DNA sequence: TGACAATGTCATCCC
DNA sequence: CAGGGATGACATTGT
């Protein structure tokens, strides 16, 4: 098969979640990782822009779909 | 591997 | 605040 950037990311920069967990995880849930965990600047940077892509690139879908659904068809 | 579809990324605006 | 939803353009990936 085949992985994300954002999960060979995580991988590479050791974080103590995934990418996956990292953009779905809840907020309150993110932040107890976030004060709880030794983590560089970088790897915290890191885990914004993982989160910012894991979001959008759900949100890309759906505009899409309403792109296309919306036209296309109806 | 090359076409064509599909998904992801990023910049921006928005709330 | 901040985080995060929309969407348009461009990029990378999948089949
Ligand atoms: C959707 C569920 C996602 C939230 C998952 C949180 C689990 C992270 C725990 C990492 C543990 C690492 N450590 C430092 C405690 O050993």
């Amino acid at each position: 098969g085949r992985q994300s950037k954002d999960e060979q990311l995580a991988s590479d920069n050791e974080l103590p979640v995934s990418a996956f967990q990292i953009s779905e995880m809840s907020l309150s849930e993110l932040q107890q990782v976030l004060k709880n965990e030794s983590l560089s600047e970088y790897q915290r940077q890191l885990i914004r822009k993982i989160r910012r892509r894991g979001k959008n690139k759900v949100a890309a879908r759906t505009c899409r779909q309403r792109r296309t659904d919306r036209h296309d068809k109806m």
